[PDB]
């Protein structure tokens, strides 16, 4: 039961999220040509999101660390109508079989088509996350701990192994800007 909310250039919520996402873009394109910003509406994976939110918060001093984190994998289009999935994690990554996120939108659009074309579009997620206890850096959560924050430039990632602690709220179809 997911209804996809599209959402005007001209609303409050959308270049939030629009400027969360260009403003987020560190090099390793410039800016990105935002398409479409759309809310996922599905009530069912919200209350199984929600239901965890609480679940990590009472394992961590009533503070879900919630957080805001882009998404990129092959599955968004699955995502979107399934939820996030841990079953489908890859066994050999580097924090081990995670769903992977970024606060660096432009960190999560290398993982759009598994692990340079300016024409087709892309899609991100932008989540919602319940870090919890965060481990800083395997199968599980390490014991007492909800997610990883890695540092491998250094740029942050984070990972789950339980799909229920993420929500895609926002589907972002864009492609990346050439550079003039």
């Amino acid at each position: 039961g997911t209804i996809l909310i599209d959402l005007s250039p001209d609303d409050k919520e959308f270049q939030s999220v629009e400027e969360e996402m260009q403003s987020t873009v560190r090099e390793h394109f410039n800016r990105y040509n935002i398409l479409k910003i759309q809310k996922v509406c599905n009530k069912k994976l919200w209350e199984r999101y929600t239901h965890r939110r609480k679940e990590v918060s009472e394992e961590n001093h009533n503070h879900a660390n919630e957080r805001m984190l882009f998404h990129g994998s092959p599955f968004v289009n699955a995502i979107i109508h399934k939820g996030f999935d841990e079953r489908h994690a890859y066994i050999g990554g580097m924090f081990g079989a995670g769903i992977y996120f970024a606060e660096n939108s432009s960190k999560s659009n290398q993982y759009v088509y598994g692990i340079s074309c300016y024409i087709c579009h892309r899609q991100l997620l932008f989540c919602r996350v319940t870090l919890g206890k965060s481990f800083l850096q395997m199968a599980h959560s390490p014991p007492g701990h909800h997610s990883v924050t890695g540092r491998p430039l250094a740029l942050a990632e984070y990972v789950i192994y339980r799909g229920e602690q993420a929500y895609p709220e926002y589907l972002i179809t864009y492609q990346i800007m050439r550079p003039e």
